[PDB]
């Protein structure tokens, strides 16, 4: 019969947020990015689609308050176009301007604006004042355009090429509405969650091709959202906050989550050689973490699948690959290989492991470094995911 008419949010689209400025032990300080009578517009390909949006927006990271004097939503056309007509003011509490102290974040007013799955829109967001913009997502994996004065509704971005970036900027969540039911998958891990290595622009993040396989599949209503950080790690900040510093924010406080998929770890193991020699971690610590983020996931009803710690030999020998990592690494897999808590194991090792030496990547599917994939790889990531499980 008819679905019932009640409509709600869903998570279309995300991106872990990160503090620019946090640096390893005894490293020099780094410097934010700033705006000063700036827009950036953003482009982010929405998963689900529905009737109306609504845009959260993050200072989460900042050491002073900041001022979004404007936010604009649109569809986009490719590269920095819009379609002009599909252009939308963000309001917060019915404002245009919104500032957000240091470690907040503010999801926006419903935009009116009707959305279909897997199209790209753009978010644009106009700084008048000089901006300090510690939080973001550092690898996009995807175009930003950055140009003088609002140019928030421009059909285009006016400024030279240089300007680009492939960060997002203070923006961590895209939710749409709809009445049908609806499930949302949340990918959470590294930069092989992230996309590193997948094409820039292309969506060809594992993420990207797990919600292709979906909706040629026929499954619309199933969503796939991405919270991989490049660099992330389970025990240790940076590259970005801590895995278990960040769960909640990031998986369990995700709206409409009903399923996880967990990728973490490798950096641990990887960082300890020379990165971060004060930041040993057996695979025991990693694995008492993962137990915890898995419990308080089962805790809330989300079904939580974990991945296998994909092979890694050759990356950066004796000084990110070492016996010990290669060791912890074992030890990990079997734990998640033989797990009675988890619901299920998809095990991503197995999947692009060499056929001719297990410890390594399939060279077929290795971007080059031995540790991240390539478009190929996260394409055989994607179809190594049962989607009944999904359901
Ligand atoms: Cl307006
Ligand atoms: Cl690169
Ligand atoms: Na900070
Ligand atoms: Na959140």
């Amino acid at each position: 019969g008819l679905v019932p008419r009640g409509s709600h949010m869903y998570a279309s689209w995300t991106a872990s947020m990160s503090d620019a400025t946090q640096v390893l032990p005894g490293a020099a300080p780094a410097a934010s990015q700033s705006f000063n009578n700036q827009t950036v517009r953003h482009v982010l390909r929405l998963s689900l689609g529905g009737n109306t949006l609504r845009v959260k927006v993050s200072n989460l990271f900042g050491k002073s308050p900041i001022t979004f004097t404007a936010v604009r939503v649109a569809k986009s056309t490719g590269q920095s176009n819009i379609d002009v007509s599909t252009d939308k003011s963000v309001t917060f509490n019915g404002q245009a301007s919104v500032t957000l102290e240091a470690g907040t974040e503010l999801v926006s007013d419903a935009v009116n604006l009707e959305v279909a799955p897997l199209t790209n829109i753009a978010v644009s967001m106009y700084f008048s004042s000089p901006t300090a913009m510690p939080t973001v997502h550092a690898l996009g994996v995807q175009t930003a355009f950055i140009g003088a004065g609002n140019q928030t509704a421009a059909t285009s971005i006016s400024a030279a090429a240089a300007d680009q970036s492939q960060s997002y900027y203070g923006l961590t969540a895209l939710e749409v509405s709809s009445i049908q039911k609806t499930n949302v998958v949340v990918t959470f891990g590294d930069a092989i969650t992230d996309g590193y290595k997948s094409t820039v622009d292309a969506s060809k993040r594992y993420p990207n091709q797990l919600d292709d396989r979906l909706k040629t599949a026929g499954f619309s209503r199933i969503g796939v959202v991405n919270q991989g950080i490049s660099g992330n790690r389970w025990l240790n900040d940076f590259s970005g906050p801590s895995g278990t510093s960040r769960f909640d924010r990031d998986v369990l406080n995700v709206t409409g989550i009903t399923h996880a998929i967990i990728l973490l770890g490798v950096n641990d193991l990887g960082f300890s050689a020379w990165l971060a020699p004060t930041q040993t971690v057996t695979a025991e610590q990693v694995i008492a973490a993962m137990t915890t983020a898995i419990v308080k996931a089962k805790a809330k009803g989300i079904k939580v699948f974990v991945g296998t710690i994909i092979p890694f030999k050759g990356a950066s020998m004796g000084y990110y690959y070492t016996d010990a990592a290669e060791a912890k690494r074992q030890t990990i897999n079997t734990f998640i290989r033989n797990s009675k808590e988890i619901d299920g194991v998809i095990d991503f090792a197995d999947a692009l492991k060499n056929p001719a030496d297990p410890l390594t990547i399939n060279p077929i599917y290795d971007s080059g470094d031995a540790l991240h994939p390539n478009d190929a790889g996260y394409e055989a990531m994607a179809a190594a995911i049962d989607l009944s499980k999904l359901q």
